[PDB]
């Protein structure tokens, strides 16, 4: 018979909720847990904002779209287990405008944006129209290996992880045997592929990004009708021990001089919570770094990983309109996204309100990196109440982006005066949007992040603690692996076998 | 004989005020200007926060310290022109603690922080105690050329501008003939030299940084007693045309069909302001990118520079204490700064309150880059009203850093309950702290940033538009050069000769 044991789950985002879900399913005798969440809200970076309780009157601030690819099977299994209402998500849609250098994209035209050397810009003529082809040449080998087997493909990709994307493109790969691109070529590739400055982060992250968004299998995409927070609701409801909100862990410790299994503790608001046999930390790493972890005696390079692994910013801005003018006036009738070099960068047309003719939400701006920091600087806790600079910027950018069909006056007139925006680097409980590692970090720092700690009783868990950054799948894989390690540590072979039987696939 | 002319100055930080100062001094017949400032406040990144009107009861949120080196002579000339009360600033002081991996630095100790491979960390033994020497070897040749002649030195440095600092250290310079360092060596150098992740930005910025902070001349440093905002006050006072605050420019244009000198205009709150013969934009580039600039017909690569040139974040946190416990109890009696891998990263002991025995301000945290974003996530426009996570974090970090003489209890007891913090990336009027360029940007994008525009009538001015990022000197040089180009364009030879006579040196 198993002795009584308690574990501690720090954070109630999807990782922490998944750990609890797995433990609840295994039903290990005399095992209990505490889940502590710093926010008044549960769900973390699963976060649907509802303007009203009307059917489609929402947008997803965090996770919103899911590609049905093999590496994400665990995510779709969670969806199935919790009865999520899935509907099609249109990554690409009809008639979505693309605007660069104040020109609209045109199929079959040489340099439609007029940015090549031939037209007075500095993008090389042989690059301006062929970003797709040239990035497929840069990323494709690795994408194919990842599709064959993600783990093996990842291990192969790590052999060039010392390079940034820019460095890879500049030098022609590891041996100089690939094409070499000049600064302006690489700049245009970045502009057409990702957020501002992100080619100066890891080549491996750009490859994995391309694998997820431009997967060789050309997958179907899905979203959750009613918002991703429906998943948080579902996971919360099954909990044998409910989330304790407004509980911010500020320290984690192990008492190595104590003989007991339950010799770990955490500190919350100056008070000790003790008796834990294992602690699963599931917070973003910036939050973890703020804790006093001296009581864990972490390897110094593991500590370095917590402080230094790079996070990217992300900002979303959603506006309500009295009618879906992008559908009715612009012929944008089935989702997709408009891309531009204007400040809003990306305008996402919702896939969940396609048949509505009344009030409708538009995800008017979705940005990463420096673009997100810049939009984020206009996003305030208490929005300007009386002129709102962000609203005016978004309306002006939307007018330019949809100029083939709309005017600023008509868009402003359709705008209801209700909007919401969110900058993830401004969230105290995350401090960024997600991990997006710098050069060398996956191959050098990440293995120390994942190093056993406190004699195998402390786990650093979450999307950053995975090879699938910025996806639910990374959070879930990280959680599963940590539960495996926990069961193994305490030699619970019956329940480890059960874990593999029920939860591996 | 000179026709009436009007110019527009966008922004009233130190660049904008300096343009006006020069124009006011040259007294060109029939020339006037408008200065439009978006904020209700004048001064921009010159910004002293006064807790009360008591003598030393302030800290500088922006610029605060000035090295007396030749390349910054124009800054000290501005100080002299305006009667600034300068006092000594102690960059290095006595008894300032350094805390890494929970160990305190001590001179002569081998691997005091226990991070060497020999002691179970991953920092190579031949690097751990010799970061200074190794970075001087990497930067030194260029620092010396910059000392001989900054312009010539810069031009030589541009020949390796394609590399990040990490890339330079990794590959052994451009030919592999310098020492090559592994990931963990470079990581430790970054940790000991700058903010988290900044070695993944331009090598040239790391060099120029080292040149300014560790100049070969071993300079005296100064600060302005009473706060840097005294300079803003003095510059405002002399203005022939006063700053117009709460005037945010949202568009800039030239009418090329009009034959007049004054064929430029700007838009503010939807209203046109016309008749300008030249427009000087002095805002941070993020603010400029948000404007509608179509009316200027900017070269596409100049537009790219505005969007893409990289900015770094910076955050400051200042606490008031009932007595200067760092002076009285820790023997830190003459300024300097404490450095640590704890979240606060750098604690700066003020140089302006050394003889005070009552209330005193401490610049408890000064951070850059990801460190600043993480502290910044706790800095709110409306500070939490009665528990503040940021305050508690700073108090706990201060206790650890000063554990040789203080306890948390004593520091908390000394804390008055009054503090202020500021994260520059969260300021709508800047959107970052300052330019800190990525690899290749100085050598490729920057020349297009500085390209003549609107037929020589539009100027992009400010610290980013200079080779001295993050210093007043960059702003002043940028302003001076733009005024030169303005006088040249309109062939005002008498006044151009006067500019050279009075303002070159
Ligand atoms: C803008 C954005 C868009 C995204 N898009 C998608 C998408 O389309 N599809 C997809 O699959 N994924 C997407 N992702 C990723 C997905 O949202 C995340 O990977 C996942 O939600 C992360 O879950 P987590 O449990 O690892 O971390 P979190 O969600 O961060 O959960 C950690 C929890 O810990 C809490 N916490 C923090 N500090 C403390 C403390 N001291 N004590 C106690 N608790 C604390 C936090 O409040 C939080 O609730 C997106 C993410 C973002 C930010
Ligand atoms: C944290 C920090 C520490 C620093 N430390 C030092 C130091 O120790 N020593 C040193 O010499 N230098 C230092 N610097 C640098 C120095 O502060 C700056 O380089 C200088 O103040 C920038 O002046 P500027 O005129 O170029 O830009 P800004 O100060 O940004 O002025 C531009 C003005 O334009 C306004 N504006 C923005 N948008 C609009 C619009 N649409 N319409 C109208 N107006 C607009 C802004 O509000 C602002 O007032 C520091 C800077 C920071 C942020
Ligand atoms: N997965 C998130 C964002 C993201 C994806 C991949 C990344 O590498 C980084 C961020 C989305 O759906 O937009
Ligand atoms: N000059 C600012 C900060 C700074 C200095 C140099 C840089 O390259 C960047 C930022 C200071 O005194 O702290």
């Amino acid at each position: 018979e198993l002795p009584p044991r308690k574990v501690c789950i720090v954070g109630a985002g999807v990782s922490g909720l998944y750990i609890a879900m797995i433990l609840d399913d295994l039903k290990i005798p005399n095992l209990t847990y505490d889940i502590f969440e710093s926010s008044s809200r549960t769900g973390g970076r699963l976060y649907t904002h509802h303007f009203t309780d009307a059917k489609h009157d929402y947008y997803d601030i965090g996770a919103m779209r899911y590609p049905d690819i093999p590496s994400m099977k665990r995510t779709f299994n969670l969806f199935k287990r919790t009865g999520m209402p899935l509907i099609k998500y249109y990554l690409d849609g009809e008639n979505t405008p693309q605007l660069y250098n104040n020109h609209f994209f045109a199929k079959g035209v040489v340099d439609p944006y007029m940015v090549s050397v031939a037209n007075g810009g500095t993008v090389p003529d042989d690059v301006v129209d062929s970003v797709g082809e040239k990035l497929q040449q840069a990323f494709g080998y690795y994408k194919e290996k990842l599709a064959e087997d993600f783990d093996k493909g990842f291990d192969e990709l790590m052999l060039v992880d010392d390079m940034t994307t820019r460095e890879y493109l500049k030098r022609g790969g590891p041996k100089g045997e690939a094409p070499k691109y000049d600064f302006f070529a690489i700049q245009w590739m970045e502009t057409q592929n990702t957020g501002t400055n992100l080619f100066d982060q890891a080549f491996s992250e750009s490859v994995i990004a391309s694998f997820d968004f431009d997967n060789p299998t050309k997958p179907e995409w899905y979203c959750i009708e009613g918002g991703t927070s429906l998943l948080v609701d579902a996971m919360k409801e099954t909990l044998v021990h409910k989330v304790q909100n407004n509980k911010r862990v500020e320290a984690i410790s192990i008492d190595l001089d104590a003989p007991d299994d339950g010799n770990m503790s955490v500190k919350i608001g100056g008070k000790d919570y003790s008796g834990y046999s294992t602690v699963f930390n599931t917070t973003a790493l910036g939050c973890l770094d703020r804790m006093d972890l001296r009581g864990l005696n972490l390897h110094p390079t593991q500590a370095d990983a917590i402080r230094c692994l790079h996070y990217a910013n992300s900002t979303k801005v959603a506006l309500k309109f009295s009618y879906p003018w992008w559908i009715k006036d612009c012929g944008i009738t089935c989702g997709g996204a408009a891309s531009t070099d204007l400040p809003l960068r990306t305008c996402v047309y919702p896939s969940y309100n396609l048949g509505d003719t009344g009030e409708a939400v538009l995800l008017a701006s979705y940005t990463w990196s420096q673009d997100a920091t810049r939009i984020g600087s206009l996003v305030k806790d208490a929005p300007p109440q009386p002129e709102d600079e962000l609203v005016e910027l978004i309306l002006q950018n939307l007018a330019r982006l949809h100029a083939e069909h709309m005017t600023y006056e008509k868009i402003k007139e359709a705008y209801t005066g209700v909007y919401h925006a969110y900058c993830w680097a401004n969230d105290p409980n995350v401090g960024g949007a997600f991990a997006l590692f710098g050069p060398g970090q996956f191959s050098n720092l990440y293995p120390y992040l994942m190093r056993p700690a406190a004699g195998g009783k402390f786990h650093i868990v979450g999307e950053a603690s995975s090879v699938h950054h910025a996806w639910i799948i990374g959070s879930l894989e990280s959680a599963y692996t940590a539960v495996y390690q926990f069961l193994y540590k305490y030699k619970m072979w019956d329940y480890l076998r059960l874990l593999l039987e029920r939860w591996q696939y």
